[PDB]
Parts: structure tokens; C-alpha cells; sequence
């Protein structure tokens, strides 16, 4: 008795290409010698704050949207053994469609405009002004994993090593309830951001007036 599941039904792991504009920016960011790489943390905390604003805005008319979790917070978890730095927020999260669209497609206009601005003398720290600060994670990360849960969909995982493609798959792991977890697999030369002394310095310098609690976990 040796059965075989010739066809699993849905495709578990789906691979897609970035819009060319996004892929070219990711290549720029992952290989640049820009000396102020710490700004990645500002951009990711700002994205987390925006996501928390969103859920809060939504709950004003429908308090039940907080049934998946009442606390609105940001957590930063450096992990020296796995060389990961994780930023967790309990914000709005992303459905599967929005996950593919928001990280793989809709950033096209922002990444295009940002690269034109860079060509004309702008600098990388302005990335957030084009709505695409998420990709600054590749200043310090060789790989990024995003775990996300939106009230209207199941938990999903996104990942990319900036090779022009990304993958999406249902995540049946530890439920996060609601929100997004951005997991940075750090480059060898950027492990300074695994140290509590360094991470605090960056938060105090760049994110000292964010309207949500930021907790650091060692
Ligand atoms: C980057 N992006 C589209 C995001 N969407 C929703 N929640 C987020 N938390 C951090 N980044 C997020």
C-alpha cells in the first residue's frame, strides 16, 4: 500500500515576479554602500505605526474588529543565534490579495519616482517620502519574511531575497491574532542591529515620538 497524492489541489507555495520598478530598487538597496543604513528601523517602525493607525480608524465604527486583539503595540526582537531582527505590530494586517499587491505590485509608482529622485540628487533616507520605505529593510537584510494576519483572511507568509521574485504561502504556524511580523535575516556585516545597545540608540534617535509603545525583547 503506497498511495500517491498526484494533485494537492491549491498550489501551496506561489512564486511571483516583482514589477521591474520594484526589483530594480531592491537591487539598488541591497547592494548600496549608503553609510546611514540605520534608517531602515525608522521606516519599519513608521509602517508599523501606520498599520496600527489603520486598525484604530477601522475600529471606531466597528469595535468588533479588535476581537482579534485589543493592544496596539510594536515589538522589536533581535535574535543573535538565527541572525534575525523581527518587528511585530498588532495593526490591520494584510489579506493574501493585499499581500501580493502591496509588496509585489502597487509599490511600482513609488519605487520608480524614488529612483528618479535619487538620480537627480535625492538620498536614500528619503525613501519613506515615496511610500516604499518597506524595501529599506534590504539595507541590512539579505532576506525578508513577512507574516501577516488580517481579520478578513487567514494567516499568510511572504518572503524574498531580492532576486526579482517573491513567494507567498498560507502560514499554519503560531497564530499572531492580527497584525504583521517583519523578519529581517541580517547581512553578515550588519549584525550590530542584534545588540540592544545599538537598537535603542536608533529608536531614541529616529522614533522617539511614535504614538505607540515599542518593546525590545532580548
Ligand atoms: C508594508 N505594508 C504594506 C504593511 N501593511 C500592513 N501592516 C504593516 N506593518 C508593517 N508593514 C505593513
Amino acid at each position: 500500500h503506497m498511495p500517491e497524492e498526484v494533485h494537492h489541489g491549491e498550489e501551496e507555495v506561489e512564486t511571483f515576479a516583482f514589477q521591474a520598478e520594484i526589483a530594480q530598487l531592491m537591487s539598488l538597496i541591497i547592494n548600496t554602500f549608503y553609510s546611514n543604513k540605520e534608517i531602515f528601523l525608522r521606516e519599519l517602525i513608521s509602517n508599523a505605526s501606520d498599520a496600527l493607525d489603520k486598525i484604530r480608524y477601522e475600529s471606531l465604527t466597528d469595535p468588533s474588529k479588535l476581537d482579534s486583539g485589543k493592544e496596539l503595540k510594536i515589538d522589536i526582537i533581535p535574535n543573535p543565534q538565527e541572525r534575525t531582527l523581527t518587528l511585530v505590530d498588532t495593526g490591520i494586517g494584510m489579506t493574501k490579495a493585499d499581500l501580493i499587491n502591496n509588496l509585489g505590485t502597487i509599490a511600482k509608482s513609488g519605487t520608480k519616482a524614488f529612483m528618479e529622485a535619487l538620480q537627480a540628487g535625492a538620498d536614500i533616507s528619503m525613501i519613506g517620502q515615496f511610500g516604499v520605505g518597506f524595501y529599506s529593510a534590504y539595507l541590512v537584510a539579505e532576506k525578508v519574511v513577512v507574516i501577516t494576519k488580517h481579520n478578513d483572511d487567514e494567516q499568510y507568509a511572504w518572503e524574498s531575497s531580492a532576486g526579482g521574485s517573491f513567494t507567498v504561502r498560507a502560514d499554519h504556524g503560531e497564530p499572531i491574532g492580527r497584525g504583521t511580523k517583519v523578519i529581517l535575516h541580517l547581512k553578515e556585516d550588519q549584525t550590530e542591529y542584534l545588540e540592544e545597545r545599538r537598537v535603542k540608540e536608533v529608536v531614541k534617535k529616529h522614533s522617539q515620538f511614535i504614538g505607540y509603545p515599542i518593546t525590545l525583547y532580548l
